[PDB]
């Protein structure tokens, strides 16, 4: 509520109306946020490299940073879990995925849909990580494929996030 929201040049951050946007965060420029997404306190989002498309239902936890270099976007597809102090720069992060807190995924880096990066990875310039796999580790590695338990601990966290973000939405 207590958020900043600047231009980047001609362009201006689109926010759904149904997002909850935290307190101390920042998003300039090129970003584009979809309906009952949620950007979680302290996060910053410089829109002034290259496009940020974050979908639906999609949460980017507290104190994060998005940003891009210029030869891709960065792109969170819906669904998509981004856990504290997570760095993305010019990824592509494929519908419900969850990216494990304090991992740091780079330039071209390709999740798979419903893939789990665990928490404190670094996913290398280029790297592609399979749909459906847990990677972890600095530069990260393919652990295993995920079971129907780990989907659906996936599914409780992505949708709890939704609510919560609407509660705090309206503590605004």
């Amino acid at each position: 509520s207590n958020a900043m929201i600047y231009p980047y040049k001609e362009k201006k951050p689109k926010i759904a109306s149904s997002a909850f946007i935290a307190d101390y965060v920042t998003i300039t420029g090129d970003v584009y946020v979809g309906e009952e997404s949620s950007i979680w306190f302290n996060t910053v989002i410089r829109g002034d490299v290259s496009p940020t498309i974050i979908g639906d239902r999609v949460n980017v936890q507290d104190q994060c940073t998005l940003h891009q270099s210029p030869q891709y976007p960065l792109i969170l597809e819906d669904d998509v879990t981004v856990g504290h102090q997570v760095i993305l720069h010019s990824c592509h992060i494929k519908k419900d995925a969850l990216i494990g807190m304090g991992s740091i995924i780079l330039d071209g880096a390709e999740i798979g849909e419903g893939a789990f990066i665990g928490a404190g990875s670094l996913v290398s310039q280029g790297k592609k990580i399979p749909p459906n796999t847990l990677a972890f580790g600095r530069p990260a590695k393919v652990i295993r494929e995920l079971t129907a338990e780990d989907r659906k601990d996936m599914e409780r966290i992505r949708t709890q996030y939704v609510e919560k973000g609407q509660y705090y939405k309206s503590l605004q």
